[PDB]
Order: structure tokens, then C-alpha cells, then sequence
């Protein structure tokens, strides 16, 4: 099952890259 | 019934996948 | 019944390569 | 009835297939 | 009754021949 | 588990992150 | 989990940030 | 932790200075 | 925490200004 | 007894669904 | 007794069903 | 008594649209 | 007693229905 | 025993809407 | 053991109800 | 057993949420 | 063990939801 | 262990939460 | 240990509250 | 030391709830 | 040393039913 | 030390019944 | 004294759902 | 006094419906 | 008073009811 | 008085189901 | 003593519940 | 008395639900 | 005495339970 | 006397839970 | 004498809660 | 006497309470 | 005799207790 | 004797106590 | 002798009150 | 004074008390 | 003062009932 | 001095009862 | 203040619902 | 403030409610 | 502010109903 | 902000509600 | 009143009268 | 009334008659 | 009205006569 | 009454008479 | 009475036989 | 009543036996 | 009632024997 | 009764077997 | 009643077991 | 009995066994 | 007994190492 | 006040002769 | 407010003047 | 306010003499 | 406000003319 939480984590983590990347974006404006 | 749980771990890492690179396009853009 | 469930293992085995061609795709584009 | 699951089985390894097959085309274009 | 769940069963295989033929010819292609 | 709680922390940072970006913006207006 | 909360601390510092700006405005009306 | 308590220090002080700013408006009024 | 007691302190000083401010007014009136 | 033949013609009605969204299917092609 | 016919009935338009989606499929090639 | 010939009406009503989806076939090719 | 010879009229005409369709068949080779 | 029956239109259905769902997709490519 | 064969259906359905999210996707564009 | 198949359901079922939600933001840019 | 699984998609179930409330946001602008 | 991974849910949850609140927020304006 | 976690789920949640009662407040005017 | 961080969220929700008090407030007027 | 914060939310929330008296006064107007 | 702090919550929550009272006098008129 | 006659035409409209009742059996024959 | 009439007009069209019935029991003959 | 008139002329409806379903009766034979 | 005569309806209505739960059998046959 | 009728009426209404169950089961057939 | 007739009515509305408990059984078969 | 008939028809309804829990298992499979 | 065969029916009753708690087991399968 | 049946009744439920005790186990897993 | 058989039925009523609590047990993991 | 049986269920009951609490403790992890 | 087998199980209980106690600490962490 | 083993449970409930004590410390923190 | 007028109405209150039990009476023949 | 107004309504209310029960007599009839 | 004339409206609206009352009386008859 | 207009406003309602009981009365006759 | 507003408009409803009910009068002549 | 301009506008709303209720008075003419 | 202008529109909402409220008087005449 | 009810007492033995005619022909067949 | 009771007597006594000889009927088939 | 229960009598009679003939039928088949 | 109690008691012989001939016939199965 | 109990012996007797019947058909399976 | 009691008797007695058979069943597997 | 007896303790011993084969299977496992 | 000990004897012993077996598995994993 | 006792005794064995085998994974980890 | 004891010591011995092997972690920290 | 009592030993003397480990870390900080 | 009391003493004087000729009438019955 | 007692006193004696003429209607029937 | 009051009184008094008339109206009847 | 009071009572007294001014008429009538 540890796979599903590692796969999890690394899903959380491109969201979070999504997130900051926007942020950055933002900042840009 | 485990082979199921890892086609479903496999199927998120795509999806994680499928989201950092549309946040490194985000992010080109 | 567990020839259905390894049946259904191949499904989403494929559809996870589906998903992640299309995100090489992507990528590419 | 057995029967009946097995087709189904080998009903939803033939979808399995298919899947995979379209997603190797994919993968060529 | 059995005769026409075997009937259905038999019905069934078919479906699945005609559908792994499509998928060979569609892999051909 | 731990890899879910950074995800989680990087997450929270990046949401700081747009944060005081939009503070900086409001405080520009 | 320290990293957490020293995340939590960011948010709210910008809370505050976007709090004391929004103050600043309304000093300003 | 203690992060988190200066956090909250700066809040109520924002919030302080809200409400400091309000009443100077309601004294014009 | 001496910090958020003060922080209280001024909360409360603003607040009975407010206060006063209103009295002052209901004087006016 | 007659339930088990309305069963049945679910079964019948169910592959003719099936049929049907094959051609379905098909015309959108 | 009539229901068990009605239950007949019910089988042969469901066959009736499946053969007008082959000629919905036949058609739409 | 009579419903039970309309459940024989209804009988042969259904193989009289299993007739009628072969011609659609045969008029569909 | 009427409704008895009305369901006698509705065996007729599915009758009537099934030899019409054949015609239909053949009219549509 | 019928509602086994059921259970496996249910399974034929559910395979149904997946070949429409499959449909729907090519469709709005 | 037919709800079993419920489960799977449940299952399969499921599946579908991905392939139709995936269609609503692909049309939103 | 069914059970822990129903929690699989759930599984793909919170995942086609996910890709409907996904959607449901694409669609609203 | 399935209660395991049941948290997984509690897991993605909120993920989801959090994907549905930044769409809600972007809607929302 | 899996209230452990109720516990994740439930921080993610929060999360959601938050950023609907921001939602609210940015459609109150 | 799942407990801590449960704790800062109510951090965040509180937090969520803060702006949702901010909301409220801009609502209000 | 969970407790501790209970305590911090009772902190935060004092502070909602002097925020929704003041909206309270204002929307009284 | 949590049940010090503990006296201080108690502070706050003495502050917040304040408040909310004032409020209560205002719309008993 | 705390229960000092309680005490002065225990000041400002007798200030708060005084308000409260207040206010029904003010309704009761 | 009018319910009465409200009683009286309830006797009545029952007598009449005799009469429809033995209709609906002469009819059901 | 109306009302009584009302009654009146009920018993009338009880027996209206008296009526209706029987030419629905001789229709139906 | 106009509502006794209503009353009135809900008696020649209902009377008018009568002769109509007579005339129901004399057609049925 | 009128209540008894409640009571008669109420038994001549029963007697009514009686009969119309004859009609549904013998049109159930 | 209308309330005996009422018994009455009871008595039969449940006579009637038995023929009516008694359709049930052979609709059921 | 009339208490009486209705135990007696509740026997023979026992007896209905057997019955229907009968059917319950047959229709699930 | 009644209660002895009451007794009675709590011994049919146990009965009836019975059934229903039997029809209940067999719906079950 | 009536009360003994309270009992007989508690006994029936507690057979029943005990064929409606198998069927659960069998359901939870 | 009764109270001998209640205690058999007795031993009768303990083992149906044991039995859904048991259910209650397996649906866990 | 029957007492004796109170006391068999606390035995198994324990026993009942052991399973369930190793399915609380084995839920909470 | 019998309180002997009750100190067993004693035993027994406590052996509940301590797996009960066994629960809490893993749940409270 | 009995009183033996109470004492062996005040010493089970104590046991359960010291677990729950254990757990008591834990979670207070 | 069962004393000696009532001494043993003290002691042991005495070193449950120890834990709970601790407990009871480490909550206050 | 006023506690008079109370016991006058309830005097009155009573009397409708009466009334009422009578059309009860009434009611129940 | 206005107490004594409340015994006049109390009153009058009073008499109300006693009209609405004798309304609820005349109805009863 | 509002609430004598909450008095005065609760005279009024005890009046207005009565002339409620009046009328159920009428349309009654 | 309000409040005494509240109970103006309550004193006109109340003579609205007296016209309307008056209306009330007059269509009922 | 504005509540004064709001019992304003809740005096001129009651006027325009008054008005209805005179109409409702008016009407039911 | 802008619940006073709601207010505002419901005092409007309820003159608009006042003309209503008049021009239903008089159409009611 | 906006929800100053959503106000703004009620008003004039009202205001057309008015008009329209006049016509409908006119109209009436 | 009574002239009614004897009416309908006739009504009804004629019906009786009618039911066992009917009853005599299907005898005599 | 009585005469009305003992018409529903003989109308019983009728249909009991008539679902005799149809239970004669069903004995010589 | 002990005639209407001996009728009630009567009826249930022929229902059982009904009841063991169909028995013997089916004993036959 | 006791002639409804016999009739009771020959209904539920012949019921069990079907329910034993029913299990003759399972029997032959 | 005896009757009513002798009938429910022989019901139950028959539901043994049942029972054992059905076991003897999964004992050859 | 004794007879009642070994009904149940060769009842609990089949249900052994359905259980033991059951367990053979699973001890094959 | 000794019959009762034995045949729960032949229940219990075939539900010790499901329980220890059950326990041979986990074993194999 | 010593039957049923020595069945709750056995009982317990497998129970004990399954609990050391599941005690095997741990310590193999 | 020793051979519970050592049953019991098996059992707290077993348990033991269970408790040093997680000691020796707890000391593992 | 003293089995019961021995047991109880090899519990305590594990449980002090767990103790040290949680110190010595502890001490590892 | 005495083993109890060393094994009581061993746990006292665990609880020291742990009360001196905590000692030791306190120490450290 | 006491022009209220003879009020209700004439109240009851007449509701005293309404009984006494309801009783009249009854004995003339 | 003593008018307003008289007119009650007036309300009342009307009200026993209408009781007693009903009861000499009454006493003419 | 002691207008309202009497405004009241010829309210009651104009109320009461409508009485009065209504029953001089019946008496005359 | 007291002109708002006296209004009332100028339109309570109107009222009260109206009433008795149709009290007149009926006293005509």
C-alpha cells in the first residue's frame, strides 16, 4: 500500500508545485 | 487483489505526472 | 471471480499507460 | 453460471486489450 | 432453464471473439 | 508517511507564500 | 512536524501582513 | 512554538490598530 | 506571552476609546 | 418462477444495450 | 399465469432489441 | 381469463418486431 | 363478455402485424 | 437465485456504460 | 455471493464514470 | 470479502471525482 | 484491512474536494 | 494505523476548507 | 501520534473560520 | 504536547469569534 | 504551561461575548 | 500564574453581563 | 347538521367504489 | 347556510357517480 | 352572498353531472 | 350522530378493498 | 358503539390485505 | 368489546404479513 | 381474555419475522 | 397463561435475529 | 414456569449477538 | 432454576463482547 | 451453582475490558 | 469458590486499567 | 486465600492510578 | 389584582374542559 | 401594569377555547 | 413600555380567536 | 426604540387577522 | 439603524396585510 | 452599509405590496 | 463592494415593482 | 333524515340481491 | 341504522356464497 | 351485529376452503 | 365469536397443509 | 383456543421439515 | 403448549444441522 | 424443555466447529 | 447443562486456537 | 467447570503471546 | 486455577518486557 | 503466587527506567 | 367583578338544564 | 379597564342566554 | 393608551350585542 | 408615536361602528 501513499505524496507535491508556480505568476502581475 | 492496488498506484503516478507537467507549462508560460 | 479481478488488473494497467502516453504527449508538446 | 463469469472475464481481457492496442497507436502518433 | 444461461454463455464467448478480431485487425492497422 | 507531512509543509508554505504576495499587491493599491 | 508549524507561523504573519495593510488603507479613507 | 505565540502577538496588534483606526474615524464622524 | 498580554492591553485601550468616542457623540446628541 | 424469466430478459436487455452503444460506438467514428 | 407469458413476451423483445442494434451497428458502417 | 390472450397477443406482437428488426437489417446492407 | 372477443381481435391483428412485417422482409430484399 | 441473475445484467450494464462512456469521448474529440 | 457480483459491477461502474469524466475533459476544452 | 471491493469502487469513484473536478476548473477558465 | 482502503479514498476524496474549491475560486473571479 | 491516515484526510480537508473560505471571501467583495 | 495530527487539522480549521468570519464581515457591509 | 496546540487552536477560534461578533456587529446597524 | 493559553482564549472570548453584548444592544435599538 | 489570568477573563465577563443586561433593559422598554 | 349530509354522501361515494371495484373484476376477466 | 348546499351538491355528485360507475360496469361488459 | 349563488349552481353542475353520465349510460348499451 | 354513520362508510369502503383486491388477483393470473 | 363498527370495518380491511398479499404472491410466480 | 375484534383483526393482519413475507421469499428467488 | 388473542398474534407475527428474515438471507445470496 | 406464550413468541423472536444477524454475516461477505 | 423461557430466550439472543458480533468483525476486515 | 440458564446466557453475552471488541479492535488499525 | 457461572462471565467480561482498551490505546495512536 | 475466579478477574481488570491508562498517556501527547 | 489475590489486584489498580496520575500530569503541561 | 382575572380564566378554561369531554363522549358513540 | 392586560386576553382566549369546543361538539355530531 | 402594547396586541389577537372560533362553529353546521 | 414599532406593527397584524377571521366568517356562511 | 428601517417596513406590511384581509372580505361577499 | 440600503429597499417592496393589495381590492369590485 | 450595487438593484427592483404594481390598479379600473 | 337512510338500506339489499343472482348463475355454470 | 347493518350482513353473506361456489368451481377443476 | 360475525365467519370458512383446495392441487401437481 | 377463532384455526391448518406439500415437493426436488 | 396452538405446532413442524429438507439439498451439493 | 416447545426443539435442531452442513461445506473448501 | 437444552448444545458445537475449521483455514493461510 | 459447558469449553479452545494462530501470522510478518 | 477455567487459562496464554510477539516488533523497530 | 496464575505472571513478564524495550527506544531519542 | 509478585518487580523496575530516562532527557534540555 | 361570577353561575345553571334534558330524552329512550 | 370587565360580564350572560335557548330547543325535540 | 382600551370595551359591548341578537334570532326559530 | 395610538384607536372605534351597524341590520333582519 506504501506505494499508494508514495504516489499520494508525489501528487501533493506537483500540486504544491502548481501552487507556487501560479504564485509566482501572480507576483509577475 | 494486490495487483489491483498497484495498477491504482501506477494510474495516480501518471496523474502526478500529468500535473507537474502541466505546471512546467504553467510555468514556461 | 479472481480471473475478473486480474482482468479487471489489466484494465486500469492500461488505462495508467493510456494516461501516461498522453502525458508524454504533452510534454512533447 | 460460471460460465457466464468466465466469458465475462475473457469479455473484459479482449476490452483489455483493445485498450492497449489504441494506446500503443497513441504512443506512434 | 439452464439451457439458456448456457445459451447466453455461448452468446457471450462469441461477442468476445468478435471483439478480440476487431482489436487484431485494429492492431494490423 | 513523513514524505505526506513535507508534501503537506511545502504545500502550506507555497498558500504563505500567495498570501503575502496578495498582501504585497493590496498593499501597492 | 516542526516544519509545519513554523508554516502555520508564516501563514499567519502574512495574515497579519494583509491584516495591518488593510488597516493602513483604511487610515488612508 | 513560540513563533506561532509572536504570531498571534502581531495579529491582536494588528487588529488593535484596526480598531484604533476605527474609532479616530468615528471621532471625525 | 508577556507580548500578547500587552497586545490585550492595547486591545483594550482602543476599545474604551471607541467607547468614550461614543459617549462623546450620545453627548453631542 | 416468471421473475427468474424477467431475469433473464434483463440479461437480453442488457447485451442489447450493449449492441447498441457498440454502434453508437461506431457511428460516432 | 398470464405474467409468466408476459415474462415470454419480454425475452423475445429483448431479442427483438438486440437484432435492431445489429442493424443500428450494420447501418451506421 | 382474457388477459391471458393478451399476453399471447403480446407473444406474438414481440416476434412480429423481431421480424421487422431482420428486415431493417437486411434493408440496412 | 365483450373485452374477451377485444382481446380475440388483438391475437388477430398481431397476426395481421407478423404477416405484414414479413412482407416487409421481402419487399426489402 | 434470480437476483444472481440480476446482479449479472448489472455487470453487462455496468460494461455497457463504459462502451458509451468510451463512445462519448470519441465523440467529443 | 451475488452482491459479489454487485461489487464488481460497482467496480466497472465506477470505471465508466472515469471514462466519462475523462469525455467531459477532453469536450470542455 | 465483497466489501473490501466496494472500497476499491470507492477508490476509482474519488479518482473520477478528481478528473470531473479537474474538468469543472478547465471549464470554468 | 479494507478500512485501510476506505482511508485512501478519504485521502482523495479530499484532494478532490480541494481541486473543486480552487475551481470554485477561479469561478468565482 | 489507518486513523492515521483519517488524520491526513482530515488536515487536507482543512485545507479545502480554507481556500473555500478565500472563495468566499473573493465573491463577498 | 495521529492525535498531533488531528491537532493541527483544528489549527487549520480555526484558521478557516478566521476568514470565513472575514468573509461574513465584507459580506455584512 | 498535542494539547498545547489544542490550546493554540482555542486562541485562533477566540479570535474568529471575535471576528464574527464585530461582522455581528455591523450587520446589526 | 498549554492551560495558560487556555486562560488567555478565555480572555479573548470574554472580549468577543463583549462584543457581542454591544451588537445585541445595538440591534435591541 | 494562569488563574490570575482567569480572574481578569472573570472581570471582563462580569463587564459582559453588565452590557448584556443593559441591553435587556433597553429591549424591555 | 351539514356533515351529516357530508356522511350521507360518503355512504354514497363508497357504494359507488363498490360498484367501480365490480367493474374493474368484470373488466379484469 | 352555503355549506349545507355544498353538502347537498356532494350527495348529488355521489350518486353522479353512482351513475358513471354502472355505465362503466356496462361498458365494460 | 354571491357565495350562496356559487352554491346554487354547484347543485345544476352536479345535476347537469347527472343527466351527463345518463346519457354515459344510454351510449354504453 | 354523523360519526356512526362515518363508521358505515368506512366498513362499505373496506368491503370495496375487498373487492378490489379480488380484481387484482384474477388480473394477476 | 360506531367505534365496534369500526372493528368491524378493521376486520374487514384486513381480509382484504390478505387478498391483496394473496395477488402479490401469485403476481409473483 | 369492540377491543375484542380488534385482537382478531390483529391476528388475521398477522397472518397477511406471513403471506407477504411468502411472497417477499418467492420474489427473491 | 383479548390479550390471550394478542399473545397469539404476536406468535404469528414472530412467525412472519421469520420468513422475512429467511427471504432476506435468500435475497442476500 | 397469556404470558407464557409471550415467551414462546420472544423465543421465535430471538430465532428470528438470530437467521436476520446470519444474513448480515452473509451480506457482509 | 415462563421465566424459564425468557432465560432460554435469553441464552437464544446472547448467541444471535454473538453471531452479529461476528458479522460485525468480518465487514471490518 | 432458570437463573442457572441467566447465568449461561452472561457467559455467552461476554463471549459476544470479546468478538466485538477484537472487531473494534481490528477497525481501528 | 449459578454465581459460580457469574464469576466466569466475570472473567470473561474483564478479558473484554482488556482487549477494549487494547482498542483504545491502537486507536489513540 | 467463585469469590476465587471475581478476584482473578479484578486482577484482569486491573490489567485493563494499567492499558488503558498507557493509552490515556499516549494519546495525551 | 482469594485475599491474597484481592492484595495482588490492589497493587495493581494502585499502579494504574500511578499511570493515570502521570497522565494526568503530562495533560496539564 | 390581576392573579383574580387569572382564576377567572381559569374557571372559564375549565369550563371548556368540560365541553370537550363531552364532545369526546359524543365522539366516541 | 400590562399584566393586567394579559389576564383580560388570558380571559378572552378562555371563552375562545370554550367556542372552539363547541364547535368541535356540533362537529362531533 | 412595549410590551403593554404586546399586551394590547395579545388582546387583540385573543379577539380575533373568538371570531375564528365563531366561524369553525359555522361552517360546522 | 424599534422594538416599540415592532409592537405597532404586532397590533396592526393582529387587527389584520381580525378582518381576516371577519372574512373568514363570511365566506363561511 | 437599519432594524428601525426593517420594523418600519414591517408596520407598512401589516398596513398592506390589513388591506388584503378587506379585500379577502370584499371578495367573499 | 449596504444591509441599510436592503432595508431601504424593503420599505419600497412593502409599499409595492400596499398598491397590490389595492388593486386587488378594487378588481375585486 | 458589489453587494452594494446587488443593493442599489433591489432598490430599483422595487421601484419597478411599484410601477408595475400601479398598472396592474390601472388596468383593473 | 331517516327516509334517506332506509333508501339506502333498500339500495343495498337490492345490490345483495344482484350479487347472489349473479352468485346462482355462476353456480348453475 | 340497524336495517343498514343487517343489509351489510346479507350482502356478506352473499359474497361468502359467491367465493364458495367459485371455490367449487376451482375443486372440479 | 353478531349476524355481520357470523357472516365475517362464514367467509373466512370458505377463504380456508379455498385455501386447502388450491393445496390439493398443487399436492396433485 | 369463537366461530371466527375455529375459522382462524382451520385456516392456519390448511396453511400449514400447503406449506407441507410444498416441502413434499422440494423433497422430490 | 387449544386449536389456534395445535394449528402453530403443526405450522412450525411443517417449517422444521422445510428447513431440514432444504439441508439435506445442501448437504448433496 | 409442550408440543409448541418440541417444535422448537426439532427446529433449533435442523438449524444445527444447516450449520454443521455449512461447515462441512467450508471445511472442503 | 431438556430437548431445548441439547439442541443448543448442539448449535454451539457445530458453531465450534465452523469456528475451528474457519481457524484451520487462517492456519493454511 | 454440562453439555452446554463443555460446549462453551470447546468454544472458548478454538477461539484460543485462533487467536495464537493469528499471533503465528504476526510473527511471521 | 475446570475445563473452563483451563481453557481460560489457554486463552491468557495465547494472549500473552500476542503481547510479547508485538514486544519483540516493537523492540524490532 | 494456578494455570491461571502462571499465565497471568507470563503476562505481566511480556507487558515489562514491552516496557523496557519502549524505554530503551526512548533512551535511543 | 510469588511469580506474580517478581514479575510486579520487574515491572516496577521498568517504570523507574523509564521515570529515570525522562529524567535524563529533561535534564539534557 | 361579581356581575363576572353570577355570569358563569348562570352559565353553569344552563349547562345544568341541557344535562337534565339530554337526560329526559335519554329515559324517553 | 372596569368597562372592559362589564362587557365581558355582558359577553357572558349572551353567551348563557344562547346556551339556555338552545336547551329549550332541545327540550322541544 | 386608555382609548385603545376603551375602544376595546365598544368593541366587546358592539360583540356582545351581536350575540344577543343572533340568539333573540334562534329563539324566534 | 401617541398619534400613531390615537390613530388606532380612531380605527378600532370605526371598527366597533361597523360592527354594530351590521348588529342592527341583523336585528332588523
Amino acid at each position: 500500500q506504501a506505494e499508494i501513499l508514495k504516489a499520494d505524496a508525489e501528487i501533493l507535491k506537483a500540486y504544491a508545485k502548481i501552487l507556487e508556480a501560479h504564485a509566482e505568476i501572480l507576483k509577475a502581475q
